[PDB]
């Protein structure tokens, strides 16, 4: 949602 596959 944010960081690297989220």
């Amino acid at each position: 949602r944010r960081w690297w596959r989220f």
